[PDB]
């Protein structure tokens, strides 16, 4: 019972290289496996897939076109109208019902905490709050994705084995899987055996 | 050149039902594998070692080990932690907890942490807690309130980072160990079993983090 997946996606540099081609050459097959990946999750009641990279204006309209709600996890506060594009985008795909697509940009775990962590620290300075009363529950509800399915399963691609500052609250309790698949070849496949792992 | 290891202790139970014996068994075979890796940490260079047992499903008699194993830890310059949620516990039994440190603290060897009910979203809610208190009490702007600030009121501040998180017992989940701390940290799961975890299976995985 998977409803939401976590990807380190890694290795779109290397697999260019391997094949004597340029660091973009690799994030345009980057941007497919992307895509590919995208309609396995919508296709197989995944309900959220979140994910983390380590020009989205024309994937929009095709992803609006697919009934995916997109939202950017991270610290965007990026010049005055790329914001208001980003706002665009999220507002455009807010109404879907498919699959919750986010796409972490210039994101970290520990940001994420932080963040969270001010907004009840002035819930607090405005007296509205007690240190006592904070509690788990409470800073989840403050934090990336509370409103979505706790994640489940991460997956890093690359042949890397650590979180790098991805996500680091709501991976408490998911399963961890680390191929050294590269990002650009990680396929439906690759994406199942993820899958079959968390289901044994 | 790993400063400090962490490590999700899992697998006791299975050991002992392969071998159609009861849990009890591999409980106190999963002792013996501690004083190895205690040991082989302390003769191989390793700063510090934070260890987490795992259930899920006598865990409380980490209370024998803490009674029967202190003076020997003094003696071998051990600097003994316990890190965790020990308010919820007896008077008595945090005080041997608070003179088990007090005995060690001046020790100058390997630095032993032993998580006792840890949670590393509970580690987080006390690091922001204390901060929440600065805040009512005037000292501290919100605007302030950074990623090394609230690093520095999560357990294990003063140590060098974790570099690498050892998980036997063949499952590949953090279980809410270690979060904040693990961000940067190497990741090495291995099927193994506690019981049978020995100096070799850490090479190995020290080893790996060296690449
Ligand atoms: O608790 C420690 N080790 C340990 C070993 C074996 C089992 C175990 O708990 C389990 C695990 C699995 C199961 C299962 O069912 O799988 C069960 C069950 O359900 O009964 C119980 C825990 C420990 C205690 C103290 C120190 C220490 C303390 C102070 C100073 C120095 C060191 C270090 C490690
Ligand atoms: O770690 C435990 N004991 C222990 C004691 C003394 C030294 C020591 O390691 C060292 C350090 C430095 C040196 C050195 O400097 O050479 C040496 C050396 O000389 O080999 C050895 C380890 C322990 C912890 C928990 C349980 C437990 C768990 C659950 C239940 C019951 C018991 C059992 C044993």
């Amino acid at each position: 019972g998977c409803r939401h997946v976590a990807i380190i996606m890694d290795g779109n540099g290397r697999w260019a290289k391997k094949q004597g081609k340029i660091r973009a050459f690799g994030h345009k097959a980057g941007a497919k496996s992307v895509r590919r990946a995208v309609s396995f999750a919508a296709n197989n009641g995944i309900e959220a897939l979140t994910l983390y990279a380590f020009a989205l204006d024309s994937e929009v309209k095709s992803l609006h076109r697919h009934n995916v709600r997109l939202r950017i996890i991270g610290d965007t506060s990026f010049n005055s109208r790329l914001q208001e594009r980003i706002r665009k985008s999220e507002a455009l795909t807010a109404g879907n019902t498919g699959l919750t697509l986010n796409i972490a940009a210039n994101y970290g775990g520990r940001w994420d905490i932080v963040q969270g962590v001010r907004q009840l620290a002035e819930k607090v300075q405005q007296g509205n709050l007690q240190p006592d009363q904070i509690d788990e529950e409470m800073l989840n509800q403050h934090v990336c994705m509370h409103e979505l399915a706790p994640v489940d399963l991460v997956i890093r691609t690359g042949g890397e084995h650590r979180i790098s500052n991805f996500l680091l609250w709501q991976i408490a309790y998911a399963e961890l899987y680390f191929t050294d698949v590269l990002w650009p070849d990680f396929d439906e496949q690759d994406f199942e055996g993820a899958l079959n792992a968390f289901a044994n």
